[PDB]
């Protein structure tokens, strides 16, 4: 190729690091301790490995494990060679897996041992798969067999940096998973961009070099939000937990010292209410809570304990990371709840990103705090459309920017507050009102567990919101009473407020996505 | 163009930034303050005023002038047009300036007032240059002028992320000065890739969104090192000195509050030894010296000061930034004299950087850290070649990497220490001696002040070192006392220490180049 | 290749000639005397000893000497091979020397002995060139030396006509020297049309294969006007003298019987004034005065003594030759001195030459004899544009046409008279007079040597003309009456006879160009 022409490759993000301590631990819980030098090794015989069983260029290789330093290495070697990686969603059913497997055309298939009886429902079906390595957590796990038969040497060819380097298949409501993929180019302007606008903070949720990281999300849903490749950037000492116990988790926090990590909010509410962490010092850990609408409450409850909580956004779609919540020095004196009103917003944009705000005509509707619209970006790392697909790829990037899918409402300071989706918009006449509000509203009730809002047509006010609600533990109030708990809240706009029509519903049993959201769609089959 | 596709611009970092204050003051030094709204704003209007002289997107715009607003805004203006920016180094005699604006083909000329005498020696034999705007510090400026009648409204185009932004012709060991270009795509990777690699610190010499900055180098040397990209992409604060008075200088720093600044070591010790430096506070500073060799002595007085003093280096061909000195935690426990050692050396590669050492055939010599060899790299934003040359360009290129051209041993650490340059080094025999150290040891001499070391052939070993010093005032010794005093000194190799032909002269005067460096070829005329 | 494909190069000039005689002889002056056979094989001597070098197809050499039958050799091996050649005007000064040679980037120099001192006030700041080749007039000449060592055999190739061949930076006013280039192609239809246009004269002022010829011009400035490219090409004997001696060329034209040369006004000057002149034989002469403004006097002087004189017009960058006297034989029998009025004109265009004359518009002014504009070229043989140069190549190429600038009025029976330049112009109010007759006017007076005519800008009549004169030896006439002495002088228009405002100032010294021309923009500076 020309030498003096530059290409962003993930190789350089590897051995042209910001910091490289050949000393450095990665750390697989209770399993497993090695330095940066031996990772480095280890690169290279998985790189040897992958080329002594034929993979090409172009070819595909699928991994199916939970967080390892395994998951490490494949996010590095397979990439390297030039083929794709496919991360493969094990919470999704076997059907699905089996329509990504198909669709993506893989070719090795790398599996834990616990997903072995998964795959025993589905291999018979598959096809275009040579090779199956099995992964366990003992000595005679597979991956290390064929890793201590090479040799430590290797050397990775450069090729175009658009070249496509990973795949995961996103799910939304389309029928049938929608596969995103990145390149070279974009995976490395995405660690350079983050690392770029999160480490140059004052004092508040930034990430140095100084700090041990812990990833608590599933790793294979988006790159783990891009983290690995960043904290590998600065040769940081990196902890994997593997499964996901809170028993575990706790102490691996507690004895590896770890100081930045991210989860879900469902997560760190079961890390908090363990009882195994009330005598636990949390005053040095950094979470970015960026999995879906993290609470106050439950944001409150966090900072009580000091710790840095922060929430922060992203899809499947958009590399994923698009806003971040980063604090100024004169925010950090609010009290207990003005931080945590602050903090649980959806934050401002990140470095090289758009975020505009606009309407179904395209009309980018004003940032003043109030007024909501659909919002639509432009990014370095941005997926140009879905695989094999053409019709659904023209409505992602229609009138020239990606449409996320989310309607919301950005304040003049450049702050994001997500109110709703665009899917669950109601309609009714001329407004556009959101069902999670509605939502919030009767989960205040004494009686209710889970809440469910839809829509329902109505001739002459178009479509109107419908309730439904799951009673508690031996709690019995009548439709009659839940409606009127909703008539008392003011400040809202249309017909009174809205109340005259709310139509609440008592149901046993509200369906849900095998993933762990409410279905919505599916609800309005059964019902409408 | 395909909005899919992105382009990595200039205009992305001004409008898509890590940060942005609307309130936030640019300062030019006791007679400008205005927000940043304005300066966007202002931006806009000088984009719309070089649309009306015909500025197309392939024009040149050169300007001459000190460090002020008006340069930070030629340096996003001129460039999102489309235009090339040709940094003038005001430091040359008029005769290479002529050379270089002939060489450039510039159209438009923005020239101070006080470098107008410059020009009435040259404007004579300039040609392709049509309109001449004349900047001054009064309301009579016709920037200013040109600026007010315009409007704050402009739509900038999209391009190729490869379309050229900025020459500024360097000036070697060539007989002419050679131009060096940068695009858009390189530069801004260089503000990413260094935000990344020094704003992720933990405690030491990082820039962070808290800091007020302040350029204390030419700022048409090399785009400033890079750093008014960075500051304004923080959104911090920024003060602009003007023509660099020391008595002003100190009076910024103290009322304006600066924290981060650059500079070189010449200026550094006219700040510490000013007598209006003796009951100022500097323990908030953080001076990047990567001018020329920091010495270590000078290190030491500036940290007795209380002042995060850390060196850089990089040249007109490289970004320029390749390396800077990062201090791990561990390191700053040191005291007053291993801390000084340490942060005098050329520093750790940044990232996206490969900075290998090699021989003369390429052989990559090992980094074992005594054995010296030069210094070949791999970057981002290094210049493919210099303009409108061919010959030059190979020998820049050679080996499909860049030749630095400077002589230095790599640490096992990955620490650099320049040792010499590679046209000043001394091939007796078979070895390779640096005239550095012997520069340095003549000048311990109680009654020398400036030294300097060439070579002189030798037909049985080669080409050998020669000494010329210049005598104190009233401080006459003669040649074999100076010769003796190098002889006392012992630790080097070569019959016994290379010490039998010093052949050390006296002479009054040493030539030196107008900008302010030793001139060994042309010392290399007139004795021999 | 393409053998159908006949392709205009340089070596079918050579070796398909219109004549060859093998015993005739090219005589280097009173050094050295050899057939046209061992021309030949010195060329392909020459040819063999420039291959063992390296130099390969694209490069260039780069020559400095006097005239002789080396760089007649150079015309010709040197553009067979594929490299360029590079004439250097010996006459211009080191520092434009030295920007010649670093602009075209030589890679070897053949430079005579005497140009040495010259090379050592330069040699030091030139690069990219490896190889230097002394020339002398003894048996120790180094390009004797290296033909010597060479075989007589060589297969020139075969390439594209559109591959540069000869290259020698004219220097204009522009500020730098200009570097114009010419083809195969275009010097091989340059000698054709030259040869069909002065061979077909009935019988005044011809080249025929019965002549004998002799170079009396730096044969640097343009390819010698083309002529020794046809002298080989007829088969004619060729002297060469060296370096001008007037002592030297009357021996040699009576010794070797010249009978057709070609020099410049002063050089004919000083050959008819030599007191070895007056019993020397001229009924045999055939001098081209095409250097500049042939004198009516000079040639009514020459006429006297039965030389065929007449004059030529061309440009570096046009060929040269553009234009040439050709007498009709019913024109031959006007007197002593209408003849001298017809010879000294510009001439009729040479065949596939267009030359009209247009304004500042292009409007294309009618060819009465009387009104004058610019002449505008097109032609076989123009160089396209400037080398490495593009706002310049514009100006010269503008409207679709050539720029010669000189202004000129054409007869119309096809006579052209130049009158002035078009910088020197005087657009006096709305009219355009010339300095050159007013230059000639204060010339008659008894007492003034030497004068220059510029302008002065005036607020109501645009710009004015300023004299300035030299006074003889010991000649001290007042500026009043050198102002009358114009003042009875008539037939000019504007008001009266344009005499109200002449503004003589007497000047001891006028700067000069080391060319040997009167610098009139150095002249605009010292007096406004
Ligand atoms: C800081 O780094 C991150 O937080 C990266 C988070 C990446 C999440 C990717 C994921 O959740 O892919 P998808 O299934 O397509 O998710 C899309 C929907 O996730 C919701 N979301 C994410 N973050 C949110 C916040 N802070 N508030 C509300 N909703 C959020 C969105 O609705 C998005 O469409
Ligand atoms: C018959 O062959 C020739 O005479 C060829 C002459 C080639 C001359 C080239 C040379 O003089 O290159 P430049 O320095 O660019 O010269 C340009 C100017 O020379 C003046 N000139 C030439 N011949 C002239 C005559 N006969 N009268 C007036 N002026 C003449 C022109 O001004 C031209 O621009
Ligand atoms: C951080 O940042 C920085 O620092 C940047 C810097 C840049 C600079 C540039 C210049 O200087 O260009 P040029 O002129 O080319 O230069 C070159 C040279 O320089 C030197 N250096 C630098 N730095 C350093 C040095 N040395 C030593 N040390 C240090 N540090 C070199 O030599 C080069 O070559
Ligand atoms: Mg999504
Ligand atoms: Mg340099
Ligand atoms: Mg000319």
């Amino acid at each position: 190729n020309d030498p003096s022409n530059y290409q962003l490759l993930i190789k350089n993000l590897l051995f042209s690091p910001v910091a490289f301590n050949p000393e450095q631990e990665i750390v697989y819980a209770n399993h497993r301790r090695h330095s940066y030098k031996t990772f480095h090794d280890r690169v290279r015989q998985f790189a040897n490995a992958l080329t002594k069983m034929g993979v090409k260029k172009g070819d595909t290789v699928a991994v199916m494990d939970y967080d390892s330093h395994r998951y490490l290495e494949c996010y590095f070697a397979i990439p390297m060679i030039g083929a794709k990686l496919h991360m493969i969603n094990v919470r999704l059913s076997p059907e699905q897996i089996l329509y990504t497997i198909d669709h993506a055309e893989d070719d090795i298939i790398l599996i834990h041992e616990e997903f072995l009886p998964i795959l025993d429902q589905i291999k018979g079906r598959i096809d275009t798969v040579t090779r199956y390595v099995v992964l366990r957590d003992d000595e005679e796990c597979e991956y290390e067999r064929l890793l201590e038969q090479e040799s430590t040497e290797y050397n990775f060819p450069d090729f175009d940096e658009n070249t496509v380097a990973t795949t995961f298949y996103t799910t939304g409501t389309t029928g049938f998973p929608k596969g995103v993929f990145f390149t070279h180019r974009q995976l490395v302007l995405h660690t350079m961009g983050i690392l770029s606008t999160i480490g140059t903070n004052a004092s508040q949720g930034r990430l140095h070099q100084g700090d041990i990281y812990m990833p608590i999300t599933p790793m294979f849903h988006v790159h783990a939000w891009g983290l690995p490749y960043m904290a590998t950037m600065l040769g940081v000492k990196q902890v994997y937990p593997g499964k996901y116990v809170p028993d575990v988790l706790l102490n691996l926090i507690e004895q590896e010292k770890v100081t930045f990590s991210h989860c879900v909010p469902t997560i760190l509410h079961l890390l908090l209410s363990s009882p195994k962490s009330k005598a636990m010092d949390f005053s040095g850990w950094k979470v970015v809570i960026g999995g879906a609408a993290l609470p106050k409450a439950l944001c409150k409850s966090a900072l009580e304990r000091d710790i840095d909580v922060f929430a922060g956004y992203g899809m499947s779609e958009t590399g994923p990371i698009l806003s971040i919540v980063q604090l100024t020095p004169e925010q950090l004196e609010l009290d207990v709840d003005q931080q945590a009103e602050y903090r649980s917003k959806t934050g401002k944009k990140v470095a090289l990103v758009e975020a505009y705000i606009v309407d179904e005509d395209m009309n980018k509707l004003p940032h003043d705090g109030e007024t909501a619209g659909e919002i639509v970006v432009r990014a370095p790392w941005l997926t140009p459309n879905y695989y094999k697909d053409n019709k659904n790829s023209k409505a992602l990037w229609r009138g020239g920017y990606l449409h996320t899918g989310d309607v919301a409402h950005i304040d003049d300071e450049g702050f994001i507050k997500i109110t709703d989706r665009v899917k669950d918009m109601i309609k009714i006449s001329g407004e556009w009102v959101s069902s999670l509000e509605l939502e919030d509203i009767l989960h205040q009730h004494q009686s209710v567990s889970e809440v469910a809002v839809i829509g329902m047509p109505h001739n002459k006010w178009g479509e109107v919101p419908l309730a439904l609600v799951t009673l508690k533990e031996d709690a019995q109030v009548t439709e009659k009473e839940l409606l009127g708990f909703a008539k008392d809240f003011i400040n809202k706009g249309i017909l009174a407020r809205e109340a005259l029509l709310l139509k609440v519903k008592i149901v046993d049993e509200i369906a849900k996505t095998s993933v762990g959201k409410v279905d919505k769609k599916e609800l309005r089959k059964l019902h409408l």
